């Protein structure tokens, strides 16, 4: 759960909450509603409140006087399980002990406040399934709410139905007319999710899934983008973010002492269940199986999402490319940005040959395009001539230092080319995609590519679901797609791709 995040709170409301309803060690996180990608962690300690800034420009959450994290949930998990670690500017330890829980329902998938009764009925009737539900504000009784639920089989023949349950708001708590009174709609829904309501004649009002309203027909993207552009994008994104607490999968291998220095950022780590395991390592190397990389399998083409190489991981990077039979690499950072190293140069200069441990790489030819450079590399294993394969490195060079491109056309041209190269090579393995930490630009590029592939096969007349696709990729590497700016950009790129298919 993720109740310590408060989407709609001011700095002063945050202090007031912590001072009046928290104790020393209580904490909450919140957005800045001006500056997007700015967050604040507010912590009570010694009877006063501290505000700690968290910045995300697209690559990671950067806690001031702390570490870099792939999600806020991973950030909170880390500090709640590691005392003495978060520190004030002038030295002192800041303890995160007691989450201060938020009552606001606006980020719950099931909350559709504005929805009217008939609007709710049609949605559940057309889009919904057995156990699909939503909660809406009452029209007849202001301040109250309505739970609307579809139940039945899986044509319109009476096999299914919608029932409406009134939720009263009484002196600040919520109820369904009897029993327990709840501090929040979330507590109410969670309770009736585990303990379903039974109608008098024995229909069970099972709350199985929130109604899906994000699945759209690709042809109607422009219409969804229009609707979301009225800040709805913030809403839909934060709803996705609320579900990141479901994705706290183990990352034990990356936490091994032997693997610590193989990670660019010590707490941005590959999930165990999807990490790329390297075989045939040096038998004098106690741990030679680890690289900070995960397989991303869409639910024909798969990806490896990885970090920019460190000087001490370049040999492992090439062992991975060879082992997985990858024939295309996508790089989405310059080697250096804002004077800081984002990815060491792991390839030879044009026309040169270098050995990287047991792997040999020749840079055959570099071709410069407007937004990218293409390097044609030849990769082989030392001592084995017949292992040579060409690996095409697509190096995107014009991504802005912070935030996202103001137009998706360069990225889409680039991905179209990457896609065709990959499709031209029989039995090519996964496409390697990396930036700096390998979660923000990397996740943005992979998600766009997945979505555009669907359309590419099926056409404008098919279903896409942007946040569902992102949740699926985020179950395979932590924090894939970092910011609301990237989220918006994914929609703008799909929109742009669709319009260019209508113009042809
Ligand atoms: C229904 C819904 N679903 C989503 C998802 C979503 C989709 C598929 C899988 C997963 Cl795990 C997720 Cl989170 C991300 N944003 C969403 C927004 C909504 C609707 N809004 C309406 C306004 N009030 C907040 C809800």
């Amino acid at each position: 759960s993720r109740r310590w995040f408060h989407p709609n709170i001011t700095g002063v409301e945050a202090e007031n909450l912590l001072l009046t309803r928290g104790v020393d060690g209580s904490f909450l996180a919140r957005p800045s509603k001006s500056n997007p990608g700015d967050f604040t962690l507010s912590v009570r300690r010694n009877g006063a409140v501290t505000h700690i800034k968290i910045q995300n420009t697209g690559d990671y959450y950067d806690l001031y006087g702390g570490e870099k994290f792939a999600t806020l949930a991973e950030l909170v998990q880390y500090y709640m399980e590691h005392h003495g670690q978060l520190k004030e500017k002038n030295g002192d330890v800041i303890e995160l002990k007691y989450p201060l829980n938020c009552a606001d329902p606006t980020s719950e998938r099931w909350f559709h406040g504005h929805l009217s009764g008939k609007e709710a009925e049609k949605l559940l009737t057309e889009k919904g399934k057995h156990g699909s539900f939503l909660v809406r504000e009452s029209q007849s009784h202001p301040g109250d709410f309505v739970l609307s639920v579809r139940t039945g089989d899986d044509s319109n023949d009476g096999k299914s139905k919608v029932t409406h349950v009134m939720i009263r708001c009484q002196e600040l708590k919520y109820d369904v007319g009897g029993g327990e009174r709840f501090d929040s709609l979330t507590d109410l829904v969670e309770h009736y999710k585990k303990n379903p309501m039974v109608e008098t004649l024995g229909t069970v009002l099972q709350l199985k899934q929130p109604l899906n309203t994000t699945r759209i027909n690709a042809a109607e993207i422009e219409s969804r983008v229009r609707e979301l552009s009225k800040q709805g994008f913030w809403e839909e994104f934060e709803t996705l973010q609320q579900q990141e607490c479901k994705l706290l999968y183990s990352r034990k291998e990356g936490q091994r002492q032997e693997n610590k220095n193989k990670n660019r950022y010590k707490n941005i780590l590959p999930f165990d269940h999807t990490r790329v395991v390297l075989h045939d390592g040096d038998p004098n190397e106690p741990v030679s199986d680890y690289i900070n990389a995960n397989i991303i399998m869409p639910e024909k083409k798969s990806y490896i999402a990885t970090q920019g190489c460190l000087q001490n991981t370049v040999n492992d990077f090439w062992r991975m490319v060879f082992q997985e039979n990858s024939r295309v690499i996508v790089m989405t950072t310059k080697e250096v940005e804002r004077g800081k190293s984002k990815c060491v140069k792991y390839w030879p200069d044009e026309y040169a040959l270098k050995e990287y441990g047991v792997m040999r790489v020749r840079n055959v030819k570099e071709s410069a395009a407007h937004d990218y450079t293409l390097r044609e590399l030849k990769l082989s294993k030392v001592g084995q001539g017949n292992t040579e394969r060409t690996v095409w490195q697509y190096h995107f060079r014009t991504w802005p230092d912070h935030g996202v491109p103001s137009d998706p056309g360069g990225v889409l041209d680039f991905l179209e080319e990457v896609h065709h190269k990959q499709e031209s090579i029989m039995d090519a393995g996964p496409v390697v995609v990396h930036c700096s930490a390998g979660i923000g630009r990397t996740g943005t590029f992979i998600v766009i590519d997945i979505l555009i592939d669907i359309i590419r096969e099926k056409g404008v007349d098919c279903d896409i679901d942007v946040p569902k696709t992102i949740q699926m990729v985020r179950s395979q590497r932590s924090g894939m797609v970092q910011t609301e700016a990237q989220y918006r950009f994914i929609y703008m790129a799909v929109q742009h791709y669709i319009e260019t298919l209508q113009r042809r």
